[PDB]
């Protein structure tokens, strides 16, 4: 029986020993998923990068109901279709719709909105009673408010979102996920009809121009919001932890915009809970020969973007936080057909956050120890349960 991927990591910002062992054993290796099934874990940079460009991996399985699962989640099950050409076309359309929204030009047009929301939230955060949770008081409201503004979700309708998005991340209750997913899909399909009638400068309105069916705009906007919210918030949090542990690198990043940009890359490479970094399931649509192994049609393949970021064949002293790594060859956003569509926004949001946070609160420090930080578990893209800081 293959080793089981565990529920989190023993502590934050260090790769879990089980993952480091799996990586040493083989480039592609059989594991047991949290959901109990068997799967291929890709553990090394060169092999992951090659498989990110292999057309034989798809979000498709001949029998999705019986396909080997990564996690027990009705969210993943919406992702997997039973025809390959139908899955390929659905994926292709998602990227065609969304890639223009995140061009360098359009992201540049988001900067004032992002900086302005960060300043309003930071104004309130600096006044909180200390120690204060940076995640609930800053990084989550920051991420939620920017993403809702860009997508076009009214301030008047945001109250219920943090509850529904958090529930959708649960691996603990299958029926609570599915009805939260429908609440969110229903909220945003309803919203799409309203913005069709009254368009604004936002993503939902621009999708209306090209997509005439509300019932398919809503799930795209919902999955856009779910894709960005926690990941951006968690990287604000862990980026803040790293910078409080290497204050000399924080100060030089504040002093030179080149080093703040490469500092954000080094946070994207290393600011990790240390647990399993695979995000979505992929299935072989044909047999693939690689790394002295044979992946078979229907097999589950897990691309662990976090784990390959610590591959010593690529990164000198990989456990070390060093913002001067350049070029920084992390694969945190994927690559090729699968590459994160929000990467330019995420990069800009993180740079905005660290700059404003540490300029306004230069004495920002952990209330307790890094070892005392509690990584969340039993969840999709959980990060920390809270991050108490003082300043
Ligand atoms: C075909 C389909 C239909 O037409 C439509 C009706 C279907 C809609 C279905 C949508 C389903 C969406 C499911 C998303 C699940 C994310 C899980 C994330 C878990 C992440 C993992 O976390 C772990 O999980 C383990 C279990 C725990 O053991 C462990 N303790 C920890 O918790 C790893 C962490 O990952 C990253 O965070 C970033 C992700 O967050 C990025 C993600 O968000 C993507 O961006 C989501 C992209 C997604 O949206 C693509 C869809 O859009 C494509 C799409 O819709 O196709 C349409 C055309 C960053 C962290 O550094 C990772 C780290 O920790 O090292
Ligand atoms: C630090 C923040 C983020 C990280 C680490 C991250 C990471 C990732 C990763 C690893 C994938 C590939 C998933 C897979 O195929 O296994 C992905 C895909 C995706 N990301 Fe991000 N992401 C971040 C922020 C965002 C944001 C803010 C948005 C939207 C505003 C977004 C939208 C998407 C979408 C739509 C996909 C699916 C792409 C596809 O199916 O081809 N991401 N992201």
């Amino acid at each position: 029986p293959p080793p089981s991927l565990e529920d989190a990591a023993p502590s934050v910002l260090r790769l879990s020993p089980l993952l480091r062992e799996l990586q040493m054993r083989a480039p592609v290796t059989k594991i047991r998923t949290p959901a109990g099934d068997e799967g291929w874990l890709v553990t090394r940079h060169a092999e992951l990068k090659q498989l990110l460009h292999d057309e034989r991996l798809a979000r498709a399985h001949a029998d999705p109901a019986n396909a080997p699962r990564y996690v027990k989640s009705p969210l993943m099950d919406l992702l997997i279709m039973d025809d390959v050409e139908a899955a390929r076309a659905a994926h292709a359309e998602l990227r065609t719709l969304l890639t223009p929204q995140f061009s360098a030009r359009r992201v540049l047009n988001m900067m004032p909105m992002v900086e302005g929301i960060a300043e309003q939230i930071l104004n309130g955060f600096a006044a909180q009673e200390q120690p204060a949770d940076l995640r609930g008081n800053f990084s989550l409201p920051y991420s939620l408010t920017v993403l809702c503004a860009l997508i076009g979700i009214p301030l008047q309708e945001q109250g219920q979102l943090l509850a529904v998005l958090g529930e959708m991340a649960t691996l603990n209750d299958a029926e609570s996920v599915a009805r939260s997913q429908a609440k969110l899909f229903g909220l945003l399909t309803d919203l799409a009809g309203r913005k069709r009638a009254e368009p604004g400068d936002d993503v939902i309105s621009r999708l209306c121009e090209t997509v005439p069916e509300d019932e398919r705009i809503g799930p795209i906007a919902a999955s856009l919001l779910f894709a960005g919210l926690d990941s951006v918030a968690t990287h604000v949090d862990l980026g803040v932890v790293l910078f409080t542990q290497y204050p000399d690198q924080l100060k030089e990043a504040l002093a030179d915009e080149k080093l703040m940009r490469s500092g954000v890359e080094e946070i994207l490479r290393a600011a990790k809970a240390g647990g399993s970094g695979a995000a979505l399931p992929r299935y072989a649509t044909d047999d693939i020969e690689i790394a002295d192994v044979t992946i078979r049609t229907g097999d589950l393949v897990l691309l662990d973007f976090t784990l390959v970021n610590f591959d010593e064949a690529v990164f000198d002293d990989a456990d070390l936080f060093d913002i001067r790594r350049s070029p920084n060859e992390h694969l945190t956003f994927g690559h090729g057909m699968w590459h994160c569509i929000g990467a330019p926004l995420a990069r800009m949001m993180l740079k905005t956050a660290y700059t404003q946070l540490f300029t306004r609160l230069p004495g920002l420090k952990l209330a307790s120890s890094v070892e005392e930080l509690q990584v969340t578990s039993g969840q999709l893209n959980g990060g920390l349960t809270e991050l108490p800081v003082t300043w």
